[PDB]
């Protein structure tokens, strides 16, 4: 069953066959689309089949499908699973796995870079201090003095679900958020809950508007431990505008390395609950969402004032005018300081090329339009005009519940 | 069964039960989401009429009354007899209003109950259609104080006697393919602009030439008619700061009137049902003016603004986009022609969603179409989870007539 997607701006039509290999569910039915919904211990029984599908894809990728090496690997894993109820991936398989989870991430517009992922194998890690060390190395390698490199660090996989490794932070680097008694929020509102947990764990909060949070790391199902990332390892960019000299006076800045650290990486049935990964920012992430979401730093009003914009009536599009400026400032500041960053026009054009390539060389490219289209200037980016098919392939990156909601504290 | 949708900016959570009354398909499956795809018998008829009549009577608090049973029986007999049926006026009006109520891609539905319905089922010729359409346009335009309306021509019978408005909108600008290879006017209408000529229209070959109506009645071939210019309200586009803006030579019409859709009520198909409301600014400023395959005007505007168009990262396209859309809203307002900005419109939709959830148990909505084409996340709908599903009565797409007509 073939399926075609059309780009209404170029009339280019593509045919998708890859969706046929999709096994997981979407959340949608023939009766309802849940396309805009944010979030719509395994058994030996269910493990080997997942393992075989993976190994089959892996061996095909290296052109050794059906070889003796392939067959022996299946036999070996089968035995190991029956013998230990789980199995260990070879280094080669882990790298292939991690790269494909990124390749299969439908919400990611930066996937044209998927094959260049640097994979750090932290499966020999046993303690939080060990985790802290791997994480520091990942940040230094990835930051590369501003010339960012994509990377992922993979800690030991889940076993019985009672010895999980977890990074409690949502990103390796992020700013604290503090709820004030007058109801206002100091810092980043998105991290208030986590910030409270850190303080409760012993962190001495400096209580400023841009305090880098400490790492709260959990190894082998133990209680999480706090660690401060060496400041010299955290690259930050002061935000200023190329034409407005007062912009710098807003005292804004952001970190250069975006590193999601709360997702779960699934490979051949195995679950890697601590798999922090990083790339580089697309401007709008900071400029539109982190700075202008009403629930984030919410700086639109203050910026519009300084610009002396008609804020009497929305139809003056004062919000839209200020948004552009703020986004111009983010891109400008990063570029001046030579910290890697990509604007939405450039990133989306690249994704379209990546997508076309994938259809031609792979038979498709699962993509989530709701997420792919930038939060500003939607239709002036090619992705808006591009029809997309969203479906779940493994290996994959999945959401998981915040650990403070599931953790059995030991004291 | 009972689905919940959350607004991530306000934490407000709504529970959707209305979807349980969904009847049509979405194009999606448990294995694949096609949410961004633009276009995913007497025995057949009676159940549909029944479903409709039941909701109709339920709506008037006479569910299961004699009147209900009676009407049900009457239509039933009429169908078994005529193989079809006719809606009472009350039912026609309710059907049309609800078709708008159920249009998941429309962000202006808070106005659904105020729809003026013009019953043109007694129409029989293209001239007749032209007359009905002129009246609709004048009524809806109302000197700039726009009023929503829909005119409903005769329903389908055998499919060989269909009424159809060939234009895609009652009022639209012509598009001509020049030797240069480039396109003059509106590229979206290059083709239709040709079928008119292939029919006799004397194209003034301009940038904003109001197209002619090409009307099809009872199945016969379509005819051309020039809408009285005094009936076409237009707005000269100028900027409230860039005097050079007016120089751009831009203008647009004030009445958006989709004319190529099909209205389905109780199984009955109305293939010619033009309807109009009023514009949301971005429709013109972002889509019509800046789409690459439309009037594609960003470069010129950026130029005049003297912006650094060397690097995409200077965001000249975005800056220009903003100014343009400022000018559309400014013009319309200055000429007292109804128009709504995407901020005000989206705020209204959120309120409408809430009302709909509490008074009806839900509101089918297509996020991909609801979120405006610019400044997405600074509008509230961006942060609003939505459930898309098909409820009837509804407005459906249908093949362009020139790809089905047997001259
Ligand atoms: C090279 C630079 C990269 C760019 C420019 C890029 C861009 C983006 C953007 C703009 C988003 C949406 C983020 C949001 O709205 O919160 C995103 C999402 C995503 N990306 Fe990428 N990305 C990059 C690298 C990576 C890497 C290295 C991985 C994985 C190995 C990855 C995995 C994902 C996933 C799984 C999501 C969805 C996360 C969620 O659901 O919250 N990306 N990316
Ligand atoms: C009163 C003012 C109204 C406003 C502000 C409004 C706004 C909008 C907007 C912004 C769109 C998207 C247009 C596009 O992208 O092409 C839309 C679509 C739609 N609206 Fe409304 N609308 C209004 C009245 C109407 C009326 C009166 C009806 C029908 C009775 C209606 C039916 C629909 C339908 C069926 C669609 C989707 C059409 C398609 O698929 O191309 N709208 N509306
Ligand atoms: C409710 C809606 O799904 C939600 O606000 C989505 C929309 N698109 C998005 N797109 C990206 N890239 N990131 C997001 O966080 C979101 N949020
Ligand atoms: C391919 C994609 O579905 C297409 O470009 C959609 C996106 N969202 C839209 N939203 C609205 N309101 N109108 C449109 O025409 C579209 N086009
Ligand atoms: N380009 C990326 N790798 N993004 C990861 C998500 C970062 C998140 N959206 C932020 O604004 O901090
Ligand atoms: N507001 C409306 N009723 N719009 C109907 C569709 C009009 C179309 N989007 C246009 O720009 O011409
Ligand atoms: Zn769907």
């Amino acid at each position: 069953r073939f399926l075609k997607v059309k780009n209404w701006e170029t009339d280019v039509v593509l045919t998708d066959t890859l969706h046929l290999k999709s096994t997981l569910e979407t959340g949608c039915t023939e009766h309802i689309c849940m396309g805009s919904i944010m979030l719509p211990v395994r058994t030996k029984d269910q493990l080997f089949p997942l393992a075989k599908e993976f190994l089959d894809q892996y061996y095909s990728s290296i052109k050794r499908f059906g070889s003796k090496a392939h067959m022996d690997r299946l036999e070996e894993v089968n035995k190991e699973i029956e013998s230990t109820s789980t199995y260990q991936l070879k280094d080669t398989e882990l790298i292939y796995g991690a790269k494909h989870a990124w390749r299969n991430a439908s919400r990611c517009v930066g996937r044209i870079q998927w094959s260049k992922l640097q994979v750090f194998d932290a499966r020999d890690c046993t303690t939080a201090h060990g985790m802290f060390n791997y994480i520091c190395n990942h940040v230094k390698y990835a930051t590369n003095k501003g010339n960012l490199r994509s990377a992922i660090t993979i800690f030991p996989q889940r076993t019985d679900g009672k010895h999980d490794f977890r990074v409690w932070n949502s990103q390796l680097i992020r700013y604290a958020g503090y709820k004030q008694p007058d109801g206002s929020t100091l810092g980043d509102p998105a991290n208030v809950q986590f910030t409270e947990i850190c303080i409760q764990q012993g962190w001495k909060a400096p209580r400023g508007r841009f305090d880098v949070l400490p790492l709260l790391l959990q190894a082998n199902g133990n209680d999480p431990e706090l660690f401060q990332i060496p400041p010299e390892l955290v690259l930050e960019v002061p935000i200023r505008h190329p034409k407005f000299d007062w912009f710098k006076d807003l005292g804004l800045k952001w970190y250069g390395l975006p590193a999601v650290s709360n997702m779960l990486l699934e490979i051949g049935g195995l679950e890697f609950s601590a798999c922090p990964f990083s790339g580089w920012y697309m401007g709008t992430e900071i400029g539109v969402r982190d700075y202008c979401d009403n629930s984030r730093y919410n700086i639109l009003e203050e910026v519009a004032k300084k610009m002396d914009l008609d804020m009497r009536k929305t139809s003056s599009l004062w919000k839209d005018q200020a948004l552009v400026e703020i986004n111009i400032a983010v891109l400008y500041s990063f570029q001046s300081d030579k910290v890697t960053i990509v604007d939405h026009h450039s990133a989306t054009e690249s994704f379209i090329k990546h997508m076309e390539n994938e259809y031609r060389c792979r038979g498709g490219c699962p993509a989530d339009w709701v997420w792919i289209v930038p939060p500003m200037s939607g239709s002036i980016t090619p992705v808006f005009h591009q029809e997309m098919l969203n479906y779940r392939l493994t290996p994959s990156f999945e959401y998981q519940p915040d650990p403070w909601n599931t953790h059995v504290w030991k004291g």
